[PDB]
């Protein structure tokens, strides 16, 4: 990866302009651990991350780099470089022109709704990236639709490997609570927890609803699994109304994958290879 001096990056981001790209600045969004800025290096668009002590933020910055060097795939975000300025820490990525799946499902900034067809392809691409990580003995630990980015062709790219671990218990439980498996919430580190998170993501893809909404019933999207199983509601009642091309058969087939992924018992969940196989059969 390219080593940037902090000055190189400050200049390409209009002095790290915290104003949104809609107003004229360079801010595109925010993550865990930093604001993301639009940068331009040699007429190529790049994404820049400017990053709880100084010695603790270093091992979390080194993580994204450690994992991103070992893991390169068509469905993983590509790291282009970094900036080692001691205190100031920056990560540079290939800019995803279509941002996150989260933003594209909510139609943020007026983007049109994703079709069922586009959704199915994104689900498959997201599963392929998780499969590559699991084959390379890595647990993502933060699978969610804000961590699924879309390129120039809406190819799904898993991102954010700051919490990714190699191959177990931990005292420091980290992740996104509305996507987390009961055992991950208990401290277990397992690739099976990632499958569960992916199941929440498949429900987001079918429903177009966020994983958690305080002004909703039920507030957690994974709870709809119980409403359907308890025949209080149907999957037809929950399909995203912002589509014109969804068919009952493939919608039921993706719901069945999500339902299996969301089993409360980690060992009763399918592995990613089975998830990939099942999503492939949905479009065959
Ligand atoms: C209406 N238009 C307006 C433009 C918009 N747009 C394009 C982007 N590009 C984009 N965004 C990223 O992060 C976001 C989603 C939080 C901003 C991002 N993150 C990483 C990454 O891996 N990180 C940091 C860990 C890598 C590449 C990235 N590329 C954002 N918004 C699409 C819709």
């Amino acid at each position: 990866f390219h080593s940037f001096s902090f000055y190189e990056l400050k200049n390409v981001t209009n002095n790290f302009d915290e104003r949104p790209i809609s107003v004229g600045g360079n801010k595109m969004g925010e993550g865990g651990f930093g604001v993301v800025y639009k940068g331009y290096v040699n007429n190529t668009t790049v994404a820049v991350k400017k990053l709880i002590t100084t010695e603790e933020l270093k091992q979390q910055f080194d993580q994204e780099i450690k994992v991103m060097a070992k893991c390169q795939h068509e469905n993983l975000v590509e790291l282009l470089g970094f900036s080692s300025d001691g205190d100031d820490l920056c990560l540079v990525y290939v800019y995803m022109p279509n941002g996150s799946l989260l933003d594209r499902l909510s139609c943020l900034d007026g983007t049109p709704p994703l079709s069922w067809h586009m959704r199915c392809k994104i689900a498959q691409g997201a599963a392929n990236g998780i499969n590559f990580l699991h084959e390379n003995h890595h647990i993502h630990r933060d699978i969610k639709s804000a961590n699924i980015l879309l390129d120039e062709a809406f190819t799904a790219k898993i991102s954010d490997f700051g919490l990714a671990r190699a191959s177990v218990m931990t005292s420091r439980i980290v992740g996104t609570t509305a996507y987390m498996a009961p055992e991950a919430l208990r401290g277990e580190i397992t690739p099976k927890s990632d499958i569960y998170s992916f199941g929440v993501v498949l429900l987001e893809i079918i429903t177009g609803l966020p994983a958690v909404d305080e002004h909703r019933e039920p507030q957690l999207l994974l709870d709809i699994k119980e409403e359907i199983e308890d025949e209080e509601k149907t999957i037809e009642d929950y399909i995203d109304k912002k589509m014109n091309d969804a068919d009952s058969t493939s919608v039921e087939a993706m719901y069945s994958v999500a339902s299996q992924c969301l089993h409360e018992k980690k060992n009763k969940r399918p592995d990613i290879k089975k998830v990939q196989q099942l999503l492939q059969e949905m479009t065959a």
